[PDB]
């Protein structure tokens, strides 16, 4: 179901992090994931950031899901999903990486 | 060639041009962002819908765009990103002049 305007999620270091953006259904739209640092990871199904560990999981009109395997403490922070239709809506996901 | 920080001005009501020029890198990407952080173009393709930004030029080492009929809402720091092995950033601060 829907991703809210803000969320906090956790992940054990060393495991795989799944960032899942699900939105309303809208014609001719775009979905986009940003790193906390502000770099585009995927625009729709198309990778932008060049030599990184991020991998597409799923893309369709109302969903852009990606993975970060072997999550490290440096993978922590607020990721943004942007949804571009007539206007732009934003969902911020705060990631907390858990030790051990 | 665009430095890491730039300040440029433009008269209200005129056309503002944002040119990002970088080194030539193979299989690289260029991107303009609004001060609010929305993508305007990624390479030659618009992303932000419903607005007055227009493409002027795209090639491997240049991404240039326009905002005609500029207004004071159009001021702020725009960001051009250059995605190669590494990501480099140019922030361009636009100041809009009244008269």
């Amino acid at each position: 179901s829907l991703t809210n305007h803000t969320e906090t999620i956790t992940v054990e270091e060393g495991q795989t992090l799944t960032l899942k953006c699900v939105t309303s259904l809208r014609k001719n739209s775009s979905l986009q994931w940003l790193t906390p640092s502000g770099f585009t990871i995927f625009l729709n199904e198309y990778p932008v950031l060049k030599n990184s560990k991020y991998q597409l999981l799923h893309h369709s009109a109302n969903q852009l899901s990606i993975t970060v395997p072997n999550v490290t403490l440096q993978d922590e922070g607020v990721y943004k999903c942007l949804h571009y239709s007539d206007s732009v809506s934003t969902k911020e996901v705060k990631v907390i990486v858990l030790a051990t």
